[PDB]
């Protein structure tokens, strides 16, 4: 909850909401735009 990694996500909810680019809860398999369990 208070730790993340690096959301270089270019998804549709990552490219718009950059408020999670420092705490996105996704594994190293978030390369698709329909498998992103991020903040949104
Ligand atoms: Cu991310
Ligand atoms: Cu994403
Ligand atoms: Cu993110
Ligand atoms: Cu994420
Ligand atoms: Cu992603
Ligand atoms: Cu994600
Ligand atoms: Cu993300």
């Amino acid at each position: 909850q208070n730790e993340g990694h690096e959301c270089q996500c270019q998804c549709g909810s990552c490219k718009n909401n950059e408020q999670c680019q420092k705490s996105c809860s996704c594994p190293t398999g978030c390369n698709s735009d329909d498998k992103c369990p991020c903040g949104n």
